[PDB]
């Protein structure tokens, strides 16, 4: 007929932009002739059940079908973990995929294959990955082969950041408290959650307006426990973003392990970025991993003199890289 | 190891730009679920032996392997047709492919699937196809499943144009002669081949310089029969290019069949583009397919009066759309 399609190019699809962008993967299959990389090659991911991958042009495609097949996976179970408020334990590897599904067939491009949460965060922020992530369904395939389906890409990125930032949550809760209703801090300012300053305005309505903006709903000044975690995530993200823009803080931050990063973030929560940036000598000792020397030097500061109990806890965290000071808080 | 590749994107390959550009194909397979178009689907091309295609994202891939396989073709035989000077009969459909081969494995993207030569010419000139054609090996798979391998894309395009233009060759040979050595035309000007004017200069050296430039070698004023065909192809191509830029000639040309196009090209060879563009009424009659009226009107012209024998032959070609006037020339 006249409407028959005679010319095909790369437009559309089904899923969209399927072979665009990049994939991060420590695993790299070894098949064999170089000129046949664009031909499909199938492999079972080492160490995993029901995890067959089809490679095309070096990219992995994860297909699931209800129909039994030697070339696709069985339909995977959905995880019970909340896509809105849940986390994945921060040390587990994850697989991040983007694609489409319908009528018992699922076709997903693998974007991160058994990567860390932090690797996943950086990878999904790459500009070359915007088109594929923004135009397809995004999911995580967990280490146990269950799946978390996300409503949109931002929800997935927020879940990832929540999973890494939660590592600092109980530490800051210990030091700053956790409140689910607006209260006044020791300076008279409206605050909620884990030391989250809403406004310096004496207007309670203004504080509620700020809270509603941060949470994204009409809270009437009351939040859930998970929303305290949401504000905390926003605050940690802001702190880290500022640290990385500050030539006095980036090198030390880049050098620290997760637990010690929490201690640096704790200092920023307490005294602000500029204040922490003033600790030139102690920061240098931390960057050089001179833990005992750093701890000794931090204790000689006005910070330590003003709040010695919290400072002792933070300093022990820098000295040891453990949660010893926060056990049973 | 530290050099291990952890990030893969679309760069390189193996063959290069394999899923770029567009494919022209009257045939369109019917598989089945929309979201699985990026998964490989295999089909045997209807009406052909040893012609299995692998479809990915709507594009066909033609693979050949020495190793026996249910998923690739047997190695195809090379055609005896000359890649430099040969042709394919102008009514045969052809398959144009671009790709790579080595060590008994061949992987080719199908660019035109059983298309006409004219369709192939237009398709391979599309800007979106430049990258894939310029960076891979180009071949034609003929209707008999034998293959013509081209040294580069220009050689393939020239072969295609030669195959369509040869249709006019014996007609113009009949009317203008064929000479393999430089001679002087009736106006004293150096000429060769099928009425190919080299220069109006009285310098034989200048004529040889022009000839060497057109042919692309040191000819010393002597060409082969196939080189007369090369000059003819260049002249037909130039004539057609001019016709399509001329608002007075394009509509009639667009409307004519192959044989009648040769008659219009014959007129341009004889009297130049501007001269042919003067035949407003006769061109209009041709465009409207009023063959008898056009033939009657063309015979009333000064052209007919000056060269009635050639004009009678050209006019019969416009009247009938046959080679009747050129049989046994
Ligand atoms: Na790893
Ligand atoms: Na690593
Ligand atoms: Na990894
Ligand atoms: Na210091
Ligand atoms: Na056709
Ligand atoms: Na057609
Ligand atoms: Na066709
Ligand atoms: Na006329």
């Amino acid at each position: 007929s006249m409407s028959d399609t005679m010319v095909v190019n790369g437009s559309g699809g089904v899923p969209a932009f399927l072979f665009s962008g990049s994939t991060l993967s420590s695993y790299r299959p070894n098949f064999e002739n170089s000129i046949t990389i664009a031909l499909p090659h199938y492999v079972d991911l080492p160490g995993r059940s029901n995890f067959k991958l089809m490679y095309i042009m070096g990219f992995p495609i994860d297909t699931e079908m209800e129909k039994d097949s030697e070339y696709s996976n069985k339909i995977r179970q959905e995880s019970k973990i909340s896509k809105t408020e849940g986390t994945v334990s921060y040390e587990q590897k994850i697989t991040v995929e983007t694609g489409q599904e319908k009528d018992g067939v699922k076709v997903y491009r693998v974007m991160v294959l058994e990567g860390t949460i932090a690797e996943s965060i950086e990878h999904l922020d790459k500009k070359e990955n915007e088109d594929i992530l923004n135009n397809n369904r995004n999911r995580i395939v967990l280490a146990d082969n269950t799946v978390i389906n996300f409503d949109n890409i931002s929800q997935l990125k927020e879940f990832l950041r929540r999973s890494v930032n939660i590592v600092c949550f109980e530490m800051l809760r210990c030091d700053e408290g956790l409140r689910l209703k607006i209260y006044k801090d020791t300076e008279g300012y409206y605050t909620i959650g884990i030391g989250h300053l809403l406004t310096k305005s004496p207007s309670l309505n203004a504080a509620k307006s700020e809270l509603d903006k941060a949470i994204g709903r009409n809270t009437n000044g009351v939040i859930t426990k998970d929303e305290a975690e949401k504000l905390f995530n926003q605050d940690v993200d802001a702190a880290v973003r500022g640290i990385l823009r500050n030539a006095k803080l980036k090198p030390v931050y880049d050098s620290l392990d997760a637990v010690r990063r929490c201690a640096l973030i704790n200092m920023v929560f307490q005294m602000g970025e500029t204040g922490v940036a003033g600790f030139t000598n102690s920061l240098r000792m931390l960057q050089q991993k001179r833990w005992d020397e750093a701890a000794v030097n931090l204790a000689k500061s006005r910070w330590y003199n003003q709040t010695p109990n919290r400072a002792k806890r933070v300093i022990t965290t820098f000295r040891t890289g453990t949660w010893d000071a926060y056990k049973n808080c």
